[PDB]
């Protein structure tokens, strides 16, 4: 059980005699180095040596490396809210819970992010950014087609039907083969995959329920032509959402960031618009986003200080603006005091990148509608392994993605029973 207080973590701010080296790795290095910049301006007594690891999936199996040779272990690590499970349960984590971390922290962030940021019963990390489900939408070419922003994936059907008899070369939506973002989408639809009542106890339902009906849907889609399997954040997603093959994206909303960095020639051409509804339901949302954690490696006389740069980072008032400051004047944190501020809620763009001034209402009311109802498992890098391997081959216009589900499944309860986790599924 963690003994580093609350007071313990601010003290290592206040005590500035105690010099302090701190290595930090992190794949999201473009958004936050400015903001790392900024901590070390103001505490110079605590040197930030930051890596840059690259892409997120190389972050992740490097940190496993080192972890499972227990040497050169980064005393902070990026993690994301749906891939930090497997690290906190084989103890790679420092879970800092205590009374005193969880009175305090918990009023600096917005309840949904930090809930995601526990894991059976441990405190792993603090939030940086949340990630609510925006729709960008191409709407030149729905305007071209004479078809509406889409409210609704059965709009998305109808209205994809029309664009893409009318022009093969687009595709109303990709279904991106990407563990977060296929996982989203079910999310959004209130479409439970699995459920976690403790660390060593799970039920899969992929083959049923809501989870059923929205995979026969998407492999609808797929057959009839209204989304294209593909990848995404590859050369091909990037020559794609360049070219205007997909009038919708439904993705976590650091995408509207990096359409304005990597794609100039969109200026004016996009509306970002809510996620869709499923069913005649009101629409719901999902959020992951990053944090920041500390390896269970850090030396002891290290952690207050690592706990203290994760907790500046993303929650200090200056560091907030920075993020805002340093990223084209805007960068969804869930900090409360972001996410509190009705300034941010309607604060207007002002570059003329998207069709629509509202885009952050957007994004707000999105992150209001969030599904809280949902847990990722304990061994989330081995369910990417099983999606890719698995799932993933059939996302295409002759795939069977209910057939795929099925067998994932069967691959994640062997893998659950012989790792130790009692677990069901609905093919018992
Ligand atoms: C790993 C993801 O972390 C969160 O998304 C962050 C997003 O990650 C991208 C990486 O930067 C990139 O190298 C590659 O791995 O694609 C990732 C998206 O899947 O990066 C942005 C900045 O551009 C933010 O830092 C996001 O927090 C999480 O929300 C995702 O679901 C993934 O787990
Ligand atoms: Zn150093
Ligand atoms: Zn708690
Ligand atoms: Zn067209
Ligand atoms: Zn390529
Ligand atoms: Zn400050």
């Amino acid at each position: 059980k963690s003994d580093v207080t609350a007071q313990d973590v601010e003290n290592a701010l206040t005590d500035t005699s105690k010099n302090v080296e701190l290595t930090v790795w992190a794949y999201s290095a473009k958004q936050m180095e400015p903001t790392v910049k900024a901590f070390e301006k103001k505490y110079p007594h605590i040197k930030i040596n930051f890596v840059n690891t690259g892409a997120a999936e190389d972050h992740f199996t490097k940190f496993q490396n080192v972890v499972q040779a227990q040497k050169d272990i980064p005393d902070v690590v990026q993690m994301s809210a749906n891939k930090f499970q497997q690290f906190a349960v084989s103890g790679a984590l420092l879970n800092f819970a205590n009374d005193s971390i969880e009175k305090a922290w918990s009023k600096l962030y917005t309840k949904t992010a930090w809930a995601q940021v526990h894991y059976a019963g441990g405190l792993y990390g603090a939030p940086q950014d949340a990630t609510p489900l925006a729709n960008y939408v191409r709407k030149d070419i729905l305007d071209e087609h004479n078809l509406q922003v889409p409210e609704s994936w059965e709009d998305i059907y109808n209205e994809g039907i029309k664009l893409h008899k009318e022009d093969s070369n687009k595709y109303m939506g990709i279904l991106g083969s990407d563990i977060s973002f296929f996982t989203n989408l079910y999310r959004s639809v209130g479409a439970r995959l699995w459920k976690v009542n403790s660390v060593d106890d799970v039920e899969l339902t992929m083959n049923s329920g809501k989870a059923k009906e929205f995979t026969e849907f998407l492999q609808k889609c797929l057959k009839d032509g209204v989304l294209e399997g593909g990848t995404v954040f590859t050369d091909e997603f990037n020559r794609s959402i360049n070219d205007g093959r997909y009038a919708t994206f439904i993705n976590e909303n650091w995408m509207g960031n990096t359409y304005k960095e990597q794609n100039p020639s969109l200026k004016g051409k996009m509306v970002v618009a809510a996620p869709p509804s499923w069913k005649g339901q009101p629409y719901q949302s999902s959020s992951v986003g990053s944090m920041m954690s500390v390896s269970a490696a850090c030396p002891k006389e290290k952690q207050a200080a690592a706990l203290a740069f994760i907790n500046w980072l993303d929650s200090d008032k200056d560091a907030i603006q920075s993020w805002q400051d340093t990223n084209n004047g805007n960068f969804f944190m869930a900090a409360s005091v972001y996410q509190d501020d009705e300034n941010q809620r309607n604060k207007k763009e002002t570059d003329g990148y998207y069709a629509n001034d509202d885009v952050n209402a957007v994004y707000f009311d999105s992150m209001d509608k969030v599904n809280t109802d949902w847990e990722y498992l304990p061994f989330m890098s081995q369910v990417e392994v099983v999606f890719n391997d698995v799932i993933v081959p059939e996302m295409n216009e002759n795939g069977d993605l209910v057939g795929a589900m099925a067998k994932a499944q069967q691959k994640l309860k062997a893998y659950a029973e012989d790792n130790g986790f009692k677990v069901t599924t609905d093919a018992d």
